[PDB]
RNA sequence: CAGGUCUCUCGUCGAA
RNA sequence: GUUCGACGAGAGA
């Protein structure tokens, strides 16, 4: 991913965008009860906490592009993954407009809670001014799409979230790319059935975890990944993708039955157009996180990428024994014979990908069921029923969440949600967590689920 | 007044 | 207590 050109939005016939400068995150009543290393991400150039240039920091992810062609490794990779997806019977027929907007099995309706993007954001128009779930009206929508058309610039916002102290100082905040309502709809029309099929089939045939429920899915993963484990991290995956990977995606979509008309949509992903504050800029390469389908297309590409690197590095290898599950850039995999991830990373580098040891380790170590994570969660066999596996989110990450709030009105819901994450750590850890919550006046006012209840509900989930 | 795509889950409500 | 629907929150990518 690379920024090709920047101009003033005025020059390009676009208004300056009002972009929020202040966090919603405030310290909670629990801020001093627990330890934590994270604060709200820098959102503006005049943050007291900066030790670096902010705008320089947030755009540094566009590391550049490699200019290479779709080589023989990619081709075989695409053919192999296309071979799996053919079993699923993905329809390339457009999704009915009502389903695409207001939801159908395997595909939830648009989010009317979120901004409608350009041009609406500068017209003072909201998604709910245009759509309504109670009524399912398409009238007003078709009119806005005919009026403003397709391929609108995406609007860049800084993501309001917790980040480590280090990333605060270095101004390393994350960016999101708001997709225009029109383009979201158009995307969902064209690729909705693929979206649905993926959401209905998390596992090793889609090669995707999108649509999984970790409480249930974790027990299935070791059965599907029965070989020697493969795992590693990427740095700035999305922004690091060079156009050649998008060429790969277009090719696999074609093998699924898609027409050049439809794979043309990917061109507007790869070669994208953005508004940030008062600037209009064009990016070549990079998945613009926030466009419709970012999760699924990122996962599909991840599936191409890993196969490619395997075939490049181990010439001769049999992919039919290979298994992988991606969520965007997050990946867990297995092969019956050992694989040196550090070599895959070196091949990665040549393709413009930055691959590091899993979970920010500093050497590419053996990946074990003991130390492998996925969706920030460890794997732990139940002591009683060893075929059931606990998704174990680190108490320290749970601690980071509880120390902040965007609205103390939500304290009950917030803490209860964390309890459903925490209990998988064990009765002892849970109770300690419950105690510290009760060690403070607001804590003693909350209704908190008992361990035994959580365990019972979970066990019941498998019946 | 402004802050994406999505998945899962919890909670409140409410219809047969 | 199921299934379904609308709202809010949390987490993950
Ligand atoms: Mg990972």
């Amino acid at each position: 991913g690379e920024i090709e050109f920047i101009e003033s939005s005025k020059d390009a016939g676009f208004p300056v965008i009002n972009t929020p400068s202040k966090t919603k995150l405030e310290p909670s009543v629990f801020h001093q009860v627990f330890e934590g290393n994270k604060e709200p991400a820098v959102l503006r150039s005049g943050d007291p906490r900066l030790k670096a240039n902010f705008e320089e920091a947030i755009f540094s992810k566009y590391i550049g592009n490699v200019n290479t062609h779709v080589d023989e490794y990619m081709l075989e990779a695409v053919d192999h993954y296309a071979g799996q997806l053919a079993t699923l019977d993905i329809s390339t027929e457009p999704m009915k407009l009502e389903d695409a907007v207001y939801g159908t099995e395997g595909l939830e309706a648009l989010d009317l809670t979120t901004s409608a993007g350009y041009p609406y954001v500068a017209l003072g128009i909201k998604k709910r001014d245009i759509l309504s779930k109670k009524t399912k009206d398409l009238t007003k929508l078709k009119e806005c799409m005919d009026k403003y058309g397709l391929n609108l610039p995406m609007v860049t916002y800084v993501k309001d979230e917790l980040r480590s102290i280090e990333k605060v100082a270095k101004g390393k905040s994350r960016l999101i790319e708001a997709s225009s309502l029109n383009d979201s709809v158009a995307m969902r029309q064209t690729f909705g059935n693929l979206y649905k099929t993926f959401h209905l089939n998390p596992g090793v045939v889609t090669g995707s975890a999108v649509g999984c429920d970790p409480d249930l899915f974790w027990s299935k993963i070791p059965v599907m990944l029965d070989g020697h484990l493969i795992a590693f991290d990427y740095s700035g995956y999305d922004a690091s993708l060079s156009p050649v990977w998008f060429a790969c995606l277009k090719m696999i979509l074609e093998k699924l039955g898609y027409t050049h008309k439809e794979t043309n949509y990917i061109d507007y992903l790869c070669n994208s157009h953005h508004l940030y504050r008062d600037k209009h800029y064009f990016v070549r390469g990079g998945m613009p996180s926030g466009c419709s389908g970012t999760s699924i297309f990122n996962s599909m590409i991840n599936n191409i990428i890993i196969r490619t690197l395997m075939l490049k590095v181990y010439k001769g290898i049999d992919l039919d024994q290979f298994r992988m599950i991606a969520y965007g850039d997050d990946v867990i995999a297995s092969y019956p014979w050992p694989i040196d991830a550090s070599l895959l990373a070196e091949a990665g580098k040549g393709y413009g990908l930055i691959m590091t040891p899993a979970d920010k380790g500093e050497c590419f170590n053996e990946v074990t069921w003991t130390n492998v994570t996925f969706l920030k969660r460890y794997f732990r066999a139940d002591e009683q029923y060893p075929f059931l596996v606990h998704p174990v989110m680190p108490m320290k990450d749970i601690h980071e969440s509880i120390r902040w709030t965007k609205d103390p009105k939500n304290t009950q819901d917030h803490v209860r949600s964390l309890c459903l994450l925490a209990w998988h750590n064990g009765e002892h850890e849970y109770e300690e967590f419950i105690r510290k919550i009760r060690s403070v006046p607001v804590g003693r006012c909350l209704t908190l689920p008992a361990f035994s209840t959580l365990r019972r509900k979970w066990l019941d989930s498998f019946g």
